[PDB]
């Protein structure tokens, strides 16, 4: 089949930089209407969202994704234009080729094939599609999930089509993701000429014992699904530039990518306790961009593995590593949720691409998941 | 009580000798002291004027050292009286160079005149070593004069550097030495990457952490009766460009030692490298050393200066090595014993720079007392 490729190219050619959908959701609704998918627009702010649903009864199998793509940067740095999808060297190049329009196209064609085979299949098939997953994402999937929860329209199995493969399609699926908690610390000292240290307080020096403690701390020990919670400093700056001045303050930016084994509250409490135990005097701003989520190994992960083994001939590893996805919202309404897509090697980069041969394989995988959950 | 010191101070202050311009101060000094047997040698090095004035041919040689340059005044409207129109007001003499250090130079000239008058066949020799660039780059000042004196084996037994040393009352402190300064520019190497993949990055903040702590906690030496412990301080630390989801690739750290004679440049470097290397830090380190510590232990010169201050000022002087440095760091190489002694340093390089009027004849009587205890 070449329908998946054709659809992917059609989507890629629409310059849907966040939050502009460029009529991608209209295209998808109108294509799926033929096969009984009802369309419901759920627009909020400047974001377009759509809930497409075939069927009325459980089990409900949902594909979730996003039509928006990240900015291209200057087109002249690309080998071919980012919204003029190109085949070259066994790859399809364009912004959104990996993240994540090829997945969308592959699921749509999987539904078409599946429903042609099984027009009386049990349950429901839905798509949950946003035009802002790559930006602030405050008027996107999160708001759709709230709508669905409030009306008791829950999901049994959800596949988020983000790119998850490492090197071969199907080598990796995500069954959860870390959350993210960030701190902006400003340690206070007292500026002065360096040769008169008794008139100054060096915030580098006051911070040092806490810095070491922080970087050596074991926050948790991870578990079967998650690595240990990870603390990293991104930025540190203190001084005026003069080499004969003791700084008056020191700024430190840090982040946690945390598992289910730690909480936002507990991490913050422990950081303050380490600072306070060393007598550090400080200001601290905290922000949290998302919460961890997890699906235990079970039916969904087993079905996905089986479909991958049939199509791709490889064992799919479960993982929670990397960044996050809109699964962080959807898990609240989904009994089981995974992420499954092509290689993420080129996401958000110039000359983003997917291997051509992986395109019909990914569609086949999705169709195999549908057949196992609904046929 | 003599009024000559104050009048000479005013004469000097009135000359706007912003570095390196002498404005004839050294001509004035040479001409005046020629009357009492000081021979003059001018040592012009580039843009800088220097003089070696000397009376006598034998040891002991007592030298006063100083500088006729002054720092800039800044906007002149910000002064309560014009910086080169010395003024007497509220018990103080105001003007640029009143404290740093034209009063000292005046007071030593008039001490020479009074001392020589009372002791016309004193032993030894008296000298002045004066530069027009102590405040600027000073590449052509005292250090080059010292090199000429050392090359010709014209050495000094006792030197008084007339920089202001009083903290409050004239005579409260004498400097008998200074710290040296050793600076490092440390670049800690890591490997940039997205923060969510730390195993693919190397975070230089994290690799440096244990070494940072050890460096900041280190006791480099115990001090001694003349110096505080060697002092290590981090002046700057910078890594990253503001992205909160990126592990930076390198970290810049600048630090400094103000170190005594209890530690050496090489020894401090070695210990720093050893601490970095024990913790497995990967780095580049560029060193700079702007000067070396120097010291005159308590002995004749410090004794005489304390005796003179007790007699003139009624103050029990203490010895110090604190603060920055002076041209003594150069002169000590040719002077067996060297101190710094002058009036209050409270106002140096500031607007409305001044000295107490009553301190002026006192300082000159102290200098004369030193001459008499060393040479009579
Ligand atoms: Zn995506
Ligand atoms: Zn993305
Ligand atoms: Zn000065
Ligand atoms: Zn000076
Ligand atoms: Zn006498």
């Amino acid at each position: 089949e070449t329908q998946s490729l054709e659809l992917a190219k059609e989507l890629i050619s629409r310059p849907s930089v966040t939050p502009d959908d460029r009529d991608c959701q209209k295209l998808l609704a109108e294509r799926l209407h033929k096969i009984g998918f009802a369309a419901e627009e759920l627009h909020f702010g400047d974001t377009k969202n759509i809930w497409l649903r075939r069927g009325t009864k459980a089990p409900v199998v949902c594909f979730a994704g996003h039509t928006d793509v990240v900015p291209t940067g200057p087109v002249e740095k690309w080998d071919s234009p980012p919204f003029e999808p190109a085949e070259r060297d066994g790859r399809l190049y364009g912004r959104g080729a990996a993240d994540m329009k090829t997945s969308i196209a592959c699921f749509v064609t999987a539904c078409e094939r599946f429903v042609a085979k099984h027009p009386n299949h049990q349950g429901s098939i839905a798509l949950l599609i946003t035009s802002d997953e790559e930006g602030d994402a405050l008027d996107g999937t999160t708001k759709v999930v709230d709508v669905l929860k409030a009306r008791d329209e829950l999901i049994d199995y959800c596949i988020v089509g983000e790119p998850t493969a490492v090197d071969k399609l199907g080598d990796m699926i995500k069954n959860g993701r870390r959350g993210s908690l960030s701190g902006n610390l400003t340690v206070k000292g007292k500026q002065g000429h360096i040769a008169y240290p008794h008139l100054a307080i060096n915030p580098v020096h006051t911070f040092a014992p806490a810095l070491l403690e922080l970087t050596q701390e074991v926050w948790d020990e991870g578990n079967e699904y998650f690595p240990p919670t990870s603390f990293q400093i991104s930025n540190i700056n203190g001084g005026t530039g003069a080499t004969n001045v003791i700084p008056g303050e020191l700024n430190v930016k840090f982040n946690f990518r945390f598992s289910t084994e730690s909480t936002e509250a507990g991490l913050k409490q422990r950081v303050h306790a380490i600072l306070d135990k060393h007598g550090v005097q400080y200001d601290l701003q905290w922000s949290c961009s998302g919460q961890p989520f997890l699906t235990q190994a079970g039916k969904l992960t087993d079905v996905a593995r089986a479909a991958i083994a049939e199509t791709c001939g490889i064992e799919a590893e479960l993982s929670t590593t990397g960044g996050t996805s809109d699964g962080r919202f959807i898990k609240a309404i989904a009994q089981e949720l995974i992420e499954l897509g092509p290689s993420n090697a080129t996401i958000h980069q110039i000359n983003e691409n997917v291997r051509l041969n992986d395109i019909p394989k990914l569609s086949a995988v999705y169709e195999g998941i549908l057949a196992r959950l609904l046929a």
